[PDB]
């Protein structure tokens, strides 16, 4: 059988790679650093934190809130299994990472920021998370009473209520904070009944289904968190506003639970809360359609057994429905025959994602996993190209990709933003599915698993050429191809070492040597007079300081800065470049000159 504990371990770790903001020191990788620390600065608020949505760096709160709710749902249903796997703490930390962010986005009762970053502006740049905020502004978008967003506020209410539910025993004060914000956001959504102000997510996370399903979703979670029947009643109030399967009176059943349709999960929760036939029949009708069929109709299946609802995020849909199948099949009121059908269906969808069709569709897991997920920071280009490097510098452990077509066909290409898309909501229900599969079938996680990668290219270094000319003239490029993690540097300098024995032995003062910047792409570039390095051997160096100029792996030729400079003695003084340490290195290998060491804020970071 497949190792569900390892899969669960990695599916949860995936969210660490999506973290935005000032990162905790207990992350388990060496290739994510601080990012987007100025989020919210355009409106005078701290709106850092949360997750980047997909392979981009926009923070879309509707799918982010959906994700957090689903992860908390996994905790709620499968806490003990998650504890045993060793991953419950990390999952809870990720849930709180998102929820802390939602709370900051809600500075007053009827004002909610639902997006940080602009989709069109953000997606123009194929650069790592640690550099994206240098390339374009990241505006903060909000809804309020004059420009409302019932769908996203209700969605966030559900996330904070679900967070309160799972934290109320271990952190009563935080749960009380979450539940208050939840009820306020619910009232906000219910008061406005409109998405008129929810515009910044157009073409990315538009709500075609509206907010009535979200109101039942949020109401049910609020009730579960603190037992307020006022919100269960409101949740049931809006059931008759849910989508209806056309040509029938049935609650819609032929799609699936996802970020833009939560009435499937809402029906399941309301079923367990009230045991009412309406909800039990609705969810059974849905799960039947996905398994054995309903009234002569059944979801499409690939020849190799994948339930194939659509071509967009097909594995996201199959694994999420499987999760719901797990929850309902574990319920005592679920008819036994179909409890077995449902859980058998859930395992097969889990096993398809993990490799039953011949390859894994989970990055970094199993047999022949995808290697080119459509993900900027895991690829980690230093020059704003999907094609450079031609392989990902990092392994996005645990990422469930979009998946194959209805014939099980699939191509692993970074440019296929459909088959190789990855996203927060793709892994959300997946985590809960793997929790149940671990609870039932086991599979040992990797002990103390850490995503500490080997650095496969030199991050920061000088490339240089030189020519002798009554002294020396240097043409240098100071590179920042950092990757572990990518980072912006603005305090970089390097040293050029010389042996001035022939010069000082002839009676000349090193301070009369001319040092000059000829040209530099760094406007702050400066060069020091010779500095004594070894009084016994008359070794000196000149410091070329580019502090003040950003050098980072991004676009606009920012991953390198050219500096041309000259070091020339007074006319007539002896000069021998051939005994100069840095000159010798340049002529040995100008590509990477260890003999011109690089310093960041005065600390050596490369070279001898
Ligand atoms: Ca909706
Ligand atoms: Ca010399």
């Amino acid at each position: 059988d497949y190792n569900y504990g390892e899969a669960l371990q990695k599916a949860i770790m995936f969210y660490e790679f999506q973290m935005s903001g000032k990162l905790p020191d207990n992350i388990r990788n060496n290739w994510r650093g601080d990012s987007c620390l100025g989020d919210g600065s355009d409106v005078g608020l701290d709106l850092t934190g949360g997750w980047f949505d997909a392979g981009d760096h926009v923070k879309f709160n509707l799918p982010m809130a959906y994700t957090a709710t689903m992860l908390a749902w996994a905790v709620y249903e499968y806490k003990d299994a998650l504890q045993k796997s060793g991953q419950l703490g990390y999952l809870m930390d990720q849930i709180k990472w998102a929820s802390d962010y939602f709370i900051r986005c809600h500075p007053e009762k009827y004002v909610y920021y639902y997006q940080v970053g602009n989709g069109d502006m953000d997606h123009r740049w194929w650069v790592p998370a640690e550099c994206i905020d240098v390339q374009a502004p990241r505006p903060s978008y909000k809804v309020d009473l004059s420009n409302p967003g019932s769908t996203v506020t209700a969605g966030t209410a559900a996330a904070l209520a679900a967070t309160a539910l799972v934290f109320k025993d271990t952190d009563p004060a935080y749960a009380a904070l979450c539940i208050r914000h939840a009820k306020e956001l619910f009232d906000f959504a219910e008061t406005t009944m409109s998405d008129k102000g929810y515009t910044a997510a157009l073409n990315f996370y538009t709500s075609h289904s509206g907010w009535y399903d979200e109101l039942s979703w949020a109401g049910a979670w609020i009730y579960l968190a603190d037992g307020d029947e006022t919100y269960l009643e409101k949740a049931e109030k809006y059931v008759d506003k849910w989508p209806i399967e056309s040509q029938t009176t049935y609650i819609a059943y032929s799609w699936g639970h996802c970020w833009d349709d939560v009435h499937y999960g809402a029906a399941l929760l309301l079923a367990k809360i009230t045991n009412k036939s309406l909800y039990k029949e609705a969810i059974e009708r849905h799960l039947d359609y996905w398994t054995v069929g309903f009234n002569g109709q059944r979801v499409r299946y690939t020849p190799k057994g994948l339930a194939h609802l659509t071509d967009w995020g097909v594995l996201r849909h199959a694994t999420t429905t499987a999760f719901l199948a797990c929850v309902y099949s574990d319920w005592s009121e679920c008819p036994r025959e179909k409890a077995n059908i449902y859980i058998d269906f859930a395992k097969k969808q889990a096993d398809y994602a993990l490799g039953s069709s011949g390859r894994s569709y989970v990055v970094g897991f199993g047999v022949n996993p995808p290697q080119h997920p459509h993900h900027r920071t895991a690829h980690s280009s230093w020059c704003d190209s999907q094609k450079v490097p031609e392989y990902h510098r990092h392994v996005l452990y645990g990422a469930l990709v979009g998946g194959p077509d209805a014939s099980d066909a699939y191509v692993d290409d970074i440019g296929n933003y459909v088959t190789n898309e990855v996203a927060c909501d793709y892994n959300a229900g997946f985590v809960g599915l793997l929790a149940k599969m671990y609870e039932k079938y086991g599979g040992n996680p990797i002990p103390n698993f850490m995503a500490i990668e080997e650095k496969t290219n030199e991050e920061i270094y000088v490339e240089a050429t030189a020519n002798s000319n009554n002294g020396v003239e240097l043409k240098t490029y100071l590179y920042n191809k950092s990757g572990w993690p990518a980072r912006v540097c603005d305090k970089l300098s390097f040293r050029y070492f010389m042996d001035l024995t022939e010069y000082v032995s002839a009676g000349y003062n090193p301070n009369d040597i001319t040092v000059s910047i000829i040209y530099s792409a760094a406007p702050t570039a400066k060069i020091s007079k010779p500095i004594l390095y070894d009084a016994s051997k008359n070794i000196y160096y000149c410091e070329i300081d580019l502090s003040g100029t950003k050098i980072f792996p991004g676009s606009n030729s920012d991953h390198q800065k050219e500096t041309q400079f000259r070091i020339q003695p007074p006319a007539g003084a002896p000069w021998d470049n051939t005994n100069d340490f840095s000159y010798q290195g340049i002529k040995k290998n100008g590509e990477v000159v260890k003999e011109m060491p690089v310093y960041e804020d005065g600390v050596l970071i490369f070279g001898v």
